[PDB]
């Protein structure tokens, strides 16, 4: 996998995440609990991923292979549903980028 192939692989399949409005509003910068007043935040959350730091990691090169970026994409989706209410906005709102992301990423990954 050359890193700037992959990245042009990858990045549609994040730039239909950022398209999503409002239901990519929430994910768009890290979860910042100071600024939420939710202390207990990065007691739950271990791991935290926002659609920012993928940005990141993407154009950076961080990812070898698009396992890697799959799986970051998760833990972003992974630690909203974990953290919020399902009957909440923000968990609503994840699991409609998930769907959005399964539909974009199934070709990409079958064309890699
Ligand atoms: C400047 O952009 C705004 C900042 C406030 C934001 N916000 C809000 C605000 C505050 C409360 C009322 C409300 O409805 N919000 C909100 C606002 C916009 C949304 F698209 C949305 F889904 C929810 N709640 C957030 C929750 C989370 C979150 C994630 C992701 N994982 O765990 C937690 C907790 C993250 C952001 C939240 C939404 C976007
Ligand atoms: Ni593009
Ligand atoms: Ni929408
Ligand atoms: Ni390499
Ligand atoms: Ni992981
Ligand atoms: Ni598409
Ligand atoms: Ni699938």
């Amino acid at each position: 996998f050359k890193p700037e192939e992959l990245r042009q692989a990858l990045m549609p399949t994040l730039e239909a995440l950022y398209r999503q409005d409002p239901e990519s509003l929430p994910f768009r910068q890290p979860v910042d609990p100071q600024l939420l007043g939710i202390p207990d935040y990065f007691d739950i959350v271990k791991s935290p991923m926002d659609l920012s730091t993928i940005k990141r990691k993407l154009d950076t090169g961080q990812y070898q292979e698009p396992w890697q970026y799959v799986d970051d994409i998760w833990l972003m989706f992974n630690n909203a549903w974990l953290y919020n209410r399902k009957t909440s906005r923000v968990y609503k709102y994840c699991s409609k980028l998930s769907e959005v992301f399964e539909q974009e990423i199934d070709p990409v990954m079958q064309s890699l």
